[PDB]
């Protein structure tokens, strides 16, 4: 449980700047003898705006997107500038409820998708695809997502549309295996649009509710991964376009998302390996950057260990 | 030669057959064959095994835009139509997909290559693009040939001008059919060569000039943005790309990405007796909306022959 | 040194001089210099500039404004043609490096609103970080403030250049630990020098992609959070066949108010450095004409076309 | 604790097929009437034989060297073969412990270290030199080695010779400043052996007990990894070398100790991430192909979770 | 076919004819070639031969046997020189082909106790797959029992092409999962083989190294555990500026038996293919002039020395 | 200009001329100044001064065999020397510095180029080796024009077949200078280019032959097997190995390897005017065993610099 340590860590040392800034100013209302006509202290600009300057240096630092620094900083800055404090009250906790109702309002977007009830209004199947580069744990994600979905009453099929990849293939039908779902798969280097439209066509003759489409997460010779993407979203049409993530690329996976999401509208975000993240700021930047919520995490290696986001899951562990 | 998409292409019909047959058989049900000599094909009919030449179209290398046109095109072709109860549905079905395939093979320009440079102002410029390995080099010298039994005067550029070795072998066969090459030295301007050959042909009266591109980004680097530099310098009368058939996991995203430098005019398919897919040879006039212009046949000289559609349309079925 | 283009301005020069001659003794009080007395010397110069490296561009409004200056201009007989076309020559080149602004950068500081922040971008080798060390001496030889943030946060190698040189020059050098946010270094560095009232600050840049995403967006990135008072391109001379196509891809991200070109003086054709300006709108403000602090020398078009000419 | 899974599947295979095969023959004296003159059975060449020829193929697909599967298929043959059941014993552990003391032998290395006492006999300081390349965990391992020495009575100084890698240096500061002990480094890209050299002259004047030696881990611009490890111990004339590798890449760790052993000799090796190690072949390879013992393991990422190395343990692991 | 090869050595015989002719008229019962009347001509030789890939080795081996034959040779005059300067010619590359020990293949299995284990070496495209499929086909047709070992466990591609092939020709294909440990999967088949009384395993490897190590490695690997009867090269005989230093590669790593040269019939140099055997000291045991199964034909030095020369 | 190298002998100096004077005071305190005149530098004097030489010097970018080889020329030559209590030891410990420098750069053979040349059976073969960017090709033009400077006749063979770029600058410089360039085709055999130079060379009766080899291993590949089978065919007089003086981390370590390929004669170092480090340069002889013959000094075609052990002590020790 260093998780989001390094975030949390950021956030600490601006709420005890501040604080201390604060402590200033009720000595100086305590020297100067004016306990006689007031009793609080509303905070000035010049108590929040060097700990603004430093939180956006460390913010940065800790792989919090640009724009989600910015956000940050006006909302905190918004909340406690003219903030009044009684003395001897906890300064601390006022000040560290302002940057968590900001670090909330951070994880707010225009959508949130309700997974189950988007499959039973849908007209069978729904179809989703997958998104994301080689590394993100996609391929582990779908088995244990399909996994989810068979626990709550969907049948599901596969289709194996990362067709240059035979071992991470195999590994995909291994886990359907295990879990009783169908996999349809090509030959070797198959078209991948063609693959998915065949789970398609199988859903709908055999009733399936649900289409997962694994995806191929790098180039291959002369074509875009992104046009490939373009190409399978075109042919399957999907409900629903999950991009997936390693929570430990820190230094990427905001930026891999944008890349995607340019080519392929992203409605929805899992984040693998979260339980490992030390540091927490992309985690906490992407659902803002590409405006879409996150729908599942990863914390462990188990199937159950995918589970369905809960934002205020998240901001206890930012917290505490 | 062809014979994956021919493949395709005859189980679709045997699928829409099957599906014929049963809507017979459905009047025979009903005791109306005393009547009803005739039924017509309902999108019911059509429908799954429209979808199942969209996979098996898609795996044989045919650009979704064309596989798209084509379902249209066949889908609109057969719903609605009648046929005679009891006879080979065979014939028909296959017509309308044969007639689909040719409507998809039209360009919106057709090109008199020799109608185009008689009228045109001297000299006629052609500028080549395409990647290495497509045979440009090759197809410049034997267009080249072509162009003078045909009695024009010709003159080709040198524009790859970081391969050496590519430009050896166009000086050998040009001097083979007595045409000049125009080079500058090692790793010169493309732009200015092709220029230096344009001027030289109108101080000497000479009819066509070939481009000779580079097929790879040098250091610099971008060759689209070459591509751009020498269609500006130049003023191309006309813009073909020479394309490798065999390479059909590539050849129509080659053809795309050019075509977004510089609007290719025609096209030029290499290595094509030796391919036996098709898709995407079936597929490049239609995504670039260019004509096949020659396609390469063989080693020799005249092996670089004039497109015929109708040629093309045998080839596939048979 | 820009002995190339030097050599095919001349014989364009001389070529049309001949058939202004020859319009002379055609006569026989005015010769009229005729389209057909330019044309194909112009076509001919069209590749030889292109052979030097003279972006298109530059080498199409050359041939417009030397046709415009020539073509009907009327010259007395018995006067020097060559001299007059080169004069006409002379001046298309001269307006080609004239930028929509020339800069004063110690007025553009003192004007200012302390910290006068420059971002400098470019790709590797191009000089850039001996280049802020020197813009630097210069700097304070002036009597500004000065203070470096170490951008370029992937090369230890370059930072501890960085920091020696500045050190000698009495120049703090800001810098976080090893493959630092660069925007983050820069921000830092400005709240220092407001903390300091200090004058100027220069952004040293990193010059190469890394494991990690387009430098492009990173040079935007840190544009954004640095609201750059002036974005400064650096360039090697001697990369005739990369520097022009490179100041379009910056210029593209962000947009460069000036250009610094290293090694000039080594620079013997000189098409890419007749080109630059033009191309991306800006001026050329610093040359690089030597090793010494001294030779970053603020930039002369006169000195440039003396050069050029003779 | 799915440590050695792999490999203790295969040997569990091995030992079940041979099981059956002596409770055939056990069946065949006991059906044709022999219990009146014969109560035990001698294991024969065709009750091992197929078993042998499988497990051959099992533990190369399990990383197992070559030459590890050849000495361990003979020393279990010849334990085996002619070897005397009585009908109603337990034939399983009978199997099971020819193919424990066969695996126990693979671990003896002709010489065992005992690194106090080699330090405390010798004169110092006590040099010792790392190699292994990058992702192997050799900086980490550096510093807890140092604390587990400090913690034992001997002062240490670390040579920082890899001298490319301004990040990995810089860690390597942070945990030497937590545990005091010194990091001697010069400018970045300097000589590796100059610095190590320099850390030696330190340690004399200081009278240090321990010198450790990183290097780096890559081949930077033109010259060798290899050479520059053979000028480095021409230069420091170590003690001791060695090897550092990472447990999970069962795919490259014997051979990357061939590679740096061929170069300079290899007197011991240190096997990181070992606790999630779910295969095991090459963990239990690496001893006998370079003929080194392991001397420390890395079970978890903590300074004590850098242990010495315990064949017993091992072989826990390995049986259960 | 081997068109430059030919025009070179037939050069080089009327160079040597031009001076024995101008010695036959020198005389005037028999003239006698003299080192003066090949020498030149030997080293233009020397320098063609390099130029058309024939290996040094072979260049000088070729010079030793031609000189041997032709110096001293005393002939009859009236006799027609350039014919008997061409069958020493002929006679030394006919010799050059010639290997320490020709290969009866169907005879080597039949006396060989079961199973006989033939091991493949070579790069990525030279035709290795196919070319297995395609001996496997010969092998039945003679009456043998095949099966093949999908020992380039990191082509998923090239496994199904083979597995395809063999299916057609009722030959069972070995293979693990993908990635598997290339030596296990030839044991695997060579356990099978035994069990089934099979008479060959073919043992299809792979042709580059991996994220792993090298190529070399994995053969001694491979070739320790099953301990082949016979270890084949296969090379792209168009790869003219390759082959022979890809096969000194294999051959220092595991012994190579015998050669496969395919695609031969599109070779228009020759220079490769004719110096291969020499240099590895191994028999070219058959050649693919075709895509055709029938295109696999045993190798004739005879009609390798027809191709040649006429 | 070998600033570093300097410093750091500089350095090594001042520390064993402060243990001399421990030395003397240490008689001093023993009242002994009245009948003892000298002491005699012992180890204990030398040997902290040479570890941090040892340092200094790997980090100068000094080989470590010539590290080693200093470290006890120097050791032996200061150990048992006696010197005059009272004096300046700097200019005798930087003496015996110098001259350990000084047997540094002995190799076991001196080269008279030009009557190597003379006494030699024409034409005299000249193979040169080294990595691209190191100058080879320009040095080739400039040894080239020395050798035509003192009366004999040159030929090149252009044997860098790859690089149609080197072999156009080549010509050029090889035109303006009166020499002729043998080459073939692009991408031709190099063993085979230069043997035919030799072969021009013999009908002509030529002086020299100096082949221009190339500096990367091409597509087939091997850079050292190339030359190895370009020595076999050429059997050359005289192997020079060429370098860019300015790469200190690379240039002996490149050596090392043409070294073990084919045996150097002659080391010829580039851009040395320009080296503020020298470690290198002064490493590189001792390394290879083999004298450093000419220095470029310049981009003159005069600034290839027959080598003189003496200009080079002299730049060294200021």
């Amino acid at each position: 449980a260093s998780m989001f340590g390094k975030l949390r860590e950021k956030l600490k040392s601006f709420v005890k700047r501040v604080e201390e800034e604060v402590e200033k100013e009720e000595e100086e209302v305590e020297k100067k003898g004016l306990l006689d006509r007031i009793l609080t202290v509303e905070i000035k600009e010049k108590d929040v705006d060097k700990a603004l300057d430093e939180l956006e240096i460390d913010l940065l630092e800790a792989d919090v997107a640009l724009e989600v620094v910015d956000a940050l900083r006006e909302k905190i800055k918004q909340k406690l500038v003219g903030k009044k404090v009684r003395i001897g009250t906890d300064k601390g906790k006022i000040i560290e409820e302002a940057v968590k109702e900001a670090v909330s309002e951070i994880l707010e977007t225009s959508r949130r998708i309700d997974l189950i009830e988007e499959i039973r209004k849908a007209e069978k199947p729904y179809v989703i695809m997958f998104v994301g580069f080689n590394g993100s744990g996609k391929t582990t994600t779908i088995a244990k997502l399909a996994n989810w979905l068979k626990n709550h009453g969907f049948s599901v099929v596969i289709a194996a549309s990362d067709t240059f990849r035979a071992g991470a293939i195999e590994q995909l039908e291994e886990h359907a295996k295990r879990i009783g779902v169908k996999v349809i798969k090509h030959s070797y280097g198959a078209d991948p649009a063609a693959v998915a439209y065949d789970a398609i066509q199988h859903a709908k003759a055999r009733g399936i509710d649900v289409v997962l489409i694994d995806t191929a997460g790098r180039s291959e010779t002369n074509r875009n991964l992104m046009d490939e993407m373009k190409k399978i979203a075109r042919v399957t049409k999907p409900n629903l376009v999950i991009f997936v993530g390693d929570a430990l690329a820190g230094n990427a996976i905001v930026e891999q998302a944008r890349q995607f999401n340019e080519a392929v509208k992203i409605d929805g975000i899992i984040l693998t390996k979260l339980d490992a993240d030390a540091r927490g700021g992309a985690a906490l930047s992407i659902s803002y950057v590409i405006d879409a919520p996150i729908l599942f995490v990863g914390v462990g290696q188990g199937y159950d260990d995918l589970r369905p986001f809960e934002k205020e899951w998240f901001l206890e562990r930012i917290f505490g």
